[PDB]
Parts: C-alpha cells; sequence; structure tokens
C-alpha cells in the first residue's frame, strides 16, 4: 500500500485520511477510522488482514 500509493496513487485521501495517516504509521490500531478509509475505495477484508499476514508496504 505504501508502494502503490507512490507510483499509483488514484486514491488520494488529502482529506481527513491525511490525519489518520500522521498515526496509524507510528500504531495503525484504529478498528473504525481505518475502515472509513479503506472503504471508499479498499475492500472490507483489508482490515482484518491489517493485522497480520498481510500488505504493510505495499
Amino acid at each position: 500500500i505504501y508502494w502503490i500509493a507512490d507510483q499509483f496513487g488514484i486514491h488520494l485521501a488529502t482529506g481527513t485520511a491525511r490525519k489518520l495517516l500522521d498515526a496509524v504509521a507510528s500504531g495503525a490500531s484504529l478498528g473504525t477510522a481505518f475502515a472509513a478509509i479503506l472503504g471508499v475505495t479498499l475492500p472490507a477484508w483489508a482490515l482484518a488482514a491489517a493485522g497480520a499476514l498481510g500488505a504493510t508496504a505495499a
């Protein structure tokens, strides 16, 4: 995700997701604020993948 946002970056969230990206990067443990940002374009299962065994820098 940290690689697709650069090359592609088709889903630029410079609205509210910004305030989150400035926190999740240090401790992405949100369960409601993360699903509200990864629900506009990203899937729903991705929320469960964030835990472990999933893309962390992709």
